[PDB]
């Protein structure tokens, strides 16, 4: 199978990698494993001015004050259990956010901070009938209200919540209070059920305490029952949030009608739905197993028709040491990372189910050594009913000697594995920065990208609205609007000249520069940097970008195009002249 | 030759890429072209906390307020015209800086704002007898003083300057005023001479006016004469800067002792010393030529033995449309980018010289089409007398259709070219983010990196010193020091436990957390992230890092390790508890 993409040739799949602790999203070509684009999300990017521009800061809201993020889980919007290629969503663990990327422009266009929670970790998407909800985990137990009066985790009102976000609006839709905590999550192929893993059912703060129970659980959610309760107006609110809050804890040994708790050993981690829709598969982590829950049996569990919640367990196969995550080939095989054994294990799901019933059978097909200590793994289209069993990426945490020494900080090793055959063949070691935990692959024909910006694009629609209030037509105009010590420069840009090449202001004036790239040629980006003022942004073809800064320094100050756009690029410059105070 | 590095195999060269206007430095393996490591410099890195930690902000001094940078020209220190692998230096055009990276730890350790200039662009290093000076071009003409009294570029005191920095101390060494401006620069193989290109001899501000005269110049500096005058006290200063400033402007048609101006067509760009040390070669940009200055002849120019400045020009080969940069194979051939023709032209230098002298020889050997619009190119070891003629990287600005569509903003195309034989051949297309401009390659055996940190490392020595004062032994202690409204947490970390797992502070306190990674095994890095507090940092084996922030939010606040360090990493957490107002 394939492997080398020589000059002129194109990759077959897009990869969307999390940037990890660095905070961005990265687009790669598969199987070349080359990075094609960096998508700034929670990081501040000097190149594009994400985190610096008015458009980007507006999307971020108040969280624009944070220079950091921590992502793990990129996921693509679906329709009928199939990628529709409209949206990618990703978590921020550091500052408790969920972000949307529009796959047509390859930019983050929505960002929300989840209210009344701490640490958005696990995140996956509703599959069916489509991605109406972004389900997202809040990992850490906190007091409610968190005012510094109560610190106890055991306190009745100390808990965390499972979060649902409207995918289209990017507003909270509801929250569910749970016992224990939440790690990872996934969703069924009907839209009625979602599940999440929990490693801290003990509600402990110390290391030994979190490991005390032999089993924790995966909590199952009846999303339909939840929605009906929100609709009937049976919910509460907390503090300053309008978000409907539902109670999915167990009261006095009896289930809330929103949730079921299926005990699972031990500090489980991964929570993955098989591509046939049959199973939620929890990776056992401290237990050398996966637990297979049958979605088939879930209606009966919620209709109180099953004696023990363990009855929905249909398979609990032994796999090896340190199972973290599971993916699928769409041929009936599951593939699990074993962190401690440092392997990917390939196993037949339906044979494990047989084994659980006592049938004598070898469900393990193969173990492949990886280098080293795999966390997540991802097989192409695994999260869809179209899982194609072609490629597998295993993202390993310790690269040791697999790449040249680069000092005491090492890269992660994301290894491309051929899975189209009976035998898994390691094909490529891919060094990556700042620990992408997980990734997702899409067919090339599943992604449709704008070649150039449309002038009515929502991304800078507010900046367009500001321009009309000024009677400024962005497509044509090159003017300076003055309003107190506010200065609003509006300009066209065209390789190799700025539409406005000089302007004068007073020391202390607040300057906003709005640039519209009127070039029609694809790939002709411009940039705008103001020297010694910490101002930098990108303006791609047919885009409008704006940036606000203070001219605290008197004198002549140069602004230049940062993007090489033309033979006379070095000369694409202008002058801001600041009068003394 | 080569091309493919498979699993378990290692690259043959280190590549060091400028991150462009993204702001960082990137480490690659050649010939795989894979990104092994990112070294944050002018960017804020959320992963390692560069820009957030006290160690980094201290290195950045006052400029730590800037979140942006624009880097172009990475260069490795040399000893007797050969790489010595101690430091890499890089410019920042956007905020007028020069950074130093220690190649043993792959971190930026020193950073200077260059006084009284605007935009540090061109940069190269003294070659022989070693890298004593870092030379850097300030590109834009500004008034002196720059206080908003004069804006006219034609004024007696409106000018830019050439800069010399002591490579070891990272202090200013001297500055030389020049006419016109400064684009790129290189140095000879003796230490006496340096050269720079100028494209704005007209001192205009508009596009047409910068293209006014058919020639500008390269300006040659006599570093020995400059050093002679500085120690003979003969220098001026500008404002509050101690930096010795010398005048290299032409007076009334008469030269200064420090410079000579050699007319060159037209808006010349790249300035490159050949590997035999015979030529400063300037790429012609608007002239379809390059210009060859015989370094041989510079002593007679400066001594007044030569009739006219053009006498040091021993070659002006016609090469094609829009020459930008030149590199060398160490076989007598030069390789020049043609931005307009989109080609690398390979040519024989000695033959070009003989063709300027009259002889009719075809000095052009080959033209290779590149994709598309190349800027810089770099041949392996080209800046040393060991130029090995094996690899060539042409860094092109328009990727067009060469990679998968990823939206309106396109990657750059950095193309690996095999030049070890007689014919240049294109072997690999490497997509890169944010316009890397230039890059430098080094033999594997030229770089030596630390596997773990030394406890006594200068990088965090100030933090060690501060620890003494509080009475703290960093290798062992887990303490909290109260000092008014300032709390100073010291802790060791050892997978998978923080040394301090909870602390309590009062609303409003200034909390400094200092972490020392006492793990002994390589690659066992830890992280530190305070949830919803914009706090994030790396701590690698044997390192001490510190971050300061304001606990302004009452309640329970989780901190967690961001770097996957152990099987129980998810559980490597801690609590900050904040006592109400
Ligand atoms: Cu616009 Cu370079
Ligand atoms: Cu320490 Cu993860
Ligand atoms: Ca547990
Ligand atoms: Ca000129
Ligand atoms: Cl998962
Ligand atoms: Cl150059
Ligand atoms: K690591
Ligand atoms: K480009």
């Amino acid at each position: 199978q394939k492997i080398h993409v020589g000059p002129g040739e194109l990759d077959d799949y897009y990869g969307f990698w999390s940037g990890g602790h660095q905070g961005e999203v990265r687009v790669l070509g598969v199987p070349s494993m080359r990075e094609l684009m960096r998508i700034p999300v929670f990081n501040v990017d000097s190149a594009t001015g994400w985190g610096l521009t008015n458009e980007s800061r507006h999307i971020m809201g108040d969280s624009a004050k944070f220079l950091n993020g921590d992502c793990h889980h990129p996921h693509i919007s679906m329709t009928d259990g199939k990628y529709d290629g409209k949206y990618l969503f990703i978590n921020d663990k550091a500052n408790s956010r969920v972000a949307r990327i529009r796959l047509d422009i390859m930019k983050c266009d929505k960002m929300i901070t989840v209210p009344n929670v701490q640490a958005i970790h696990g995140l996956r998407l509703q599959k069916v009938p489509h991605t109406k909800y972004v389900f997202a985990n809040a990992e850490f137990i906190i007091p409610h209200p968190n005012d510094g009066k109560v610190f106890d985790l055991q306190d009745e009102n100390s808990y965390t919540m499972y979060n649902a976000i409207d995918a289209e609006t990017m507003e909270m839709a509801f929250q569910v209070i749970v016992d224990g905590n939440l790690d990872n999550t996934d969703a069924d192929y009907t839209g009625r059920f979602a599940a999440a893993t929990c490693y801290n059912s003990e509600k402990a703060f110390d290391l030994g305490g979190m490991m005390r129970n032999e089993r924790d659980w995966v909590v199952v959610f009846d999303i339909h029952a939840v929605e009906a309760a929100v609709k009937a107006g049976d919910f509460i609110t907390l503090g300053d949030s309008k978000t409907p809050v539902l109670d999915g804890r167990k009261k006095d040994g009896k289930d809330s009608k929103f949730t079921r708790y299926v005990p699972v050993p031990k500090n489980p981690h991964g929570c993955n739905t098989s591509s046939d829709g049959k199973y939620f598969i929890a990776a056992g982590k401290l237990s050398p197993t996966c637990s297979m829950i049958a979605i088939d049996k879930l209606p009966d569990l919620f209709a109180g028709k099953l004696a023990d919640p363990r009855d929905v367990i249909v398979g609990e196969p032994e796999l090896g040491l340190g199972p973290l995550h599971t993916t699928f080939d769409g041929r009936g095989n599951a593939y699990t990372t074993l962190f401690i054994d440092s392997q990917v294990v390939k196993w037949n799901m339906e044979e494990a189910v047989r084994a659980y019933k006592g049938e004598k059978v070898n469900y393990i097909k193969q173990k492949l050594d990886v280098h080293y200590q795999p966390g997540h793994l991802h097989a192409s289209l695994c999260e869809t009913n179209e899982a194609d069993g072609k490629w597998l990426v295993a993202l390993s945490k310790f690269s040791k000697d697999r790449f040249l020494p680069v000092g005491p900080l090492h890269p992660e090793n994301d290894q491309l594995i051929d899975i189209s055959g009976d035998e898994m063949k390691l094909v490529h070691d891919g060094p990556t920065f700042a620990e992408p935990h997980d990734c997702i692959m899409a067919r090339r024909d599943q992604i449709k990208t704008k070649k150039i910006w449309d002038r009515n694009d929502p991304f800078f629609a507010p900046t367009v609205e500001m321009a009309k209030k000024d009677g400024i037509n962005l497509d044509t105009d090159n003017k300076v609007i003055r309003d107190g010590n506010k200065v609003r420069v509006y300009m066209t840009s065209m390789a190799p000249a700025f539409g406005v090449q000089e302007f004068t202001v007073k020391q202390g004036d607040e300057v906003t520069v709005t640039i519209t790239n009127i070039d029609q040629i694809e790939d002709v980006s411009h940039g705008f940097v103001v020297v010694n003022h910490g101002v930098s942004m990108e303006i791609s073809p047919q885009q409008t970008s704006s940036i606000t800064f203070v001219a605290d320094k008197p004198g002549l100050h140069w602004y230049y195009c940062s993007w090489f756009c033309h033979a006379l690029h070095m000369e694409m410059v202008g002058r801001m002249m600041v009068e003394p105070a």
